[PDB]
């Protein structure tokens, strides 16, 4: 997350880091919510590649003991059946990722509320994105899990030839676009977290930015869009 700013310990209770296993050692790749206490929910592009991967649910700082974290290990992962790792832009980023092992809950670790199915953000609606991506372009993750404001940009803006033109599907949020605040690599995946009436719902899955770089004028970071895929969701759940 670049621009962003360090997270309470317990404000954001189910994000998850998913981590790949590099030798001796693991390392973070992508975030993702928590949405039972064996399901997790990410980006697709995340899991692309055919690595070793775990979970770490109730993490805060990635190169230190936090005390608090549960280390799971991916058992099974479904991505969407549309999804096509060279066309980010036709959408469908989303994948699940059923857990050997069910979390137990904490003020730490909580499942993600998700919005009612065809729910759609307002221009300008508070969301948050939170994260361990890179903090500046071409920089280095955080250790410290980052938060950062970042405003809805609707579908009739977003889509218009000045931000994302044709490449932004009604399937998809944006989000900020300041040149300040952004998604950055490391940050795919994760939530975007937006207010609702009282009470923050993962509306986004994060999947884009622009290749001139993560924190740009006039191309927001772009996310799946949550309340379009109620439906799988819950099949997919159902029937694993
Ligand atoms: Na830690």
């Amino acid at each position: 997350v670049v621009g962003g700013t360090e997270a309470q310990r317990n404000s954001w209770p189910s994000q998850i880091s998913l981590q790949y296993r590099s030798g001796s050692s693991w390392a973070h790749t992508c975030g993702g919510t928590l949405i039972r206490q064996n399901w997790v929910m990410t980006a697709a592009h995340c899991v692309d590649r055919e690595l070793t991967f775990r979970v770490v649910v109730g993490e805060h700082n990635l190169n230190q003991n936090n005390g608090t974290e549960q280390y799971v290990g991916v058992q099974k992962i479904v991505v969407h059946p549309y999804w096509n790792t060279d066309d980010v832009a036709a959408g469908y980023d989303i994948a699940l990722l059923r857990l050997a092992q069910s979390v137990t809950l904490n003020s730490y670790v909580q499942l993600g509320v998700l919005p009612r199915a065809g729910t759609i953000l307002a221009n300008n609606s508070p969301c948050y994105i939170t994260g361990w991506g890179l903090t500046r372009t071409n920089g280095q993750l955080a250790q410290t899990l980052q938060q950062a404001y970042l405003p809805t940009v609707d579908y009739a803006i977003c889509s218009s030839s000045s931000y994302w033109g044709s490449t932004v599907k009604n399937s998809m949020v944006c989000a900020g676009g300041d040149g300040v605040r952004s998604g950055c690599q490391g940050d795919s995946g994760g939530p975007l977290h937006c207010l609702v009436n009282g009470q923050y719902a993962v509306h986004g899955v994060t999947s884009f930015v622009s290749r001139l770089g993560c924190n740009v004028t006039r191309k927001p970071t772009v996310f799946t869009r949550v309340s379009a895929y109620i439906s799988w969701i819950n099949n997919v759940i159902a029937s694993n």
